[PDB]
């Protein structure tokens, strides 16, 4: 199981995610991102103005944790409740939800830590 792993993950609009979460508690939205993420059933929707609220907490973002092999930005997940966030790290570059056959609108590569 290397550290790291390439994903290219769809993006997804907002309006279009079905599922706008991965659960109801903080380890439980990594855990389970983490489970989305390996079996390829993950993805990313970039954050905007009116976004976040339309989206269910906890969140889980990917977030640089570096300064990019390959294409492939290097990232790590961070959890958020109710403003406290559940690890430190660079900027964000979109919250991870569910993917269950929304049509993306690009392709984001990223060099994930399996932490
Ligand atoms: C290439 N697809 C295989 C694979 C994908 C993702 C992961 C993980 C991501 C986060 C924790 S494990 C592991 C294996």
């Amino acid at each position: 199981e290397k550290t790291h792993v390439q994903l290219s993950l769809p993006v997804l609009q907002v309006r279009d995610v079905l599922v706008r979460g991965f659960g109801d508690s903080v380890e439980e939205v990594l855990s389970e991102a983490r489970q989305h993420l390996k079996d390829g059933t993950c993805g990313l929707v970039e954050v905007e103005k009116g976004v976040l609220p339309q989206l269910e907490q906890p969140y889980v973002f990917i977030k640089r944790s570096d300064a990019a092999p390959h294409g492939h930005v290097m990232v790590e997940l961070v959890a958020e409740l109710e403003g406290i966030q559940y690890g430190r790290s660079g900027e964000t570059l979109g919250v991870l939800v569910p993917h269950v056959g929304e049509i993306p609108v690009a392709y984001r590569k990223v060099l994930l830590r399996k932490n």
